[PDB]
């Protein structure tokens, strides 16, 4: 696979310039606010390890992923996971702004065995009482993300 699926957005000219994978995959990233959330809402920490693994406590059991850079989408990554339940999936991310030390603003696609792929925009926090940083007002305006939902971290 050498590009991101068909309906997921690219988002050319939106996605932050010099991205540094090595400072953003390193330490653990609570996600706290999403364009479009779940009920119940609940609190996931994403930790990372080295080259693009990541583990994090999902709907119902841990979820252990592996990712990878997409050859043909500049900023994307595929990540190819496995919970506990015995299932497997594929995502699709990019880091659209990232301070790398408090806040990252991604996005986040997927077919999930549908023709009609699911996506969002996440944001994640350093500290699990994160909110929404100032430095993200514009580019939040910017992409019409005036209102993220507040998920169960506190
Ligand atoms: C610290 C970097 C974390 C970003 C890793 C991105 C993708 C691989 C990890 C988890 C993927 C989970 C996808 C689940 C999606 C589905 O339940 C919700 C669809 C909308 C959404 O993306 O939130
Ligand atoms: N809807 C399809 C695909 C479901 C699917 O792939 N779910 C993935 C991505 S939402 C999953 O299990 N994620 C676990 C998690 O996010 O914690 C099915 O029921 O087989």
């Amino acid at each position: 696979v050498t590009s991101i699926p068909t309906g997921c957005n690219a988002l050319s000219g939106k996605i932050m310039s010099g991205f540094d994978a090595n400072r953003f995959f390193t330490g653990d990233w609570y996600l706290t606010h999403s364009r479009d959330s779940e009920v119940p809402v609940r609190c996931e920490k994403y930790q990372t390890g080295s080259n693009l693994q990541l583990n994090f406590n999902g709907k119902n059991g841990d979820v252990k992923c592996s990712g990878s850079t997409v050859s043909g989408n500049q900023g994307f990554y595929s990540f190819q996971c496995t919970t506990t339940s015995g299932g497997s999936f594929t995502s699709y991310m990019a880091v659209v702004e990232t301070d790398y030390a408090n806040y990252a603003l991604l996005y986040r696609c997927g077919l999930y065995g549908s023709t009609t792929p699911k996506d969002n925009f996440l944001l994640f926090n350093r500290q699990s009482s994160g909110e929404i940083p100032a430095g993200l007002s514009t580019k939040l305006n910017q992409l019409e993300l005036t209102s993220l939902n507040k998920l169960g971290c506190s």
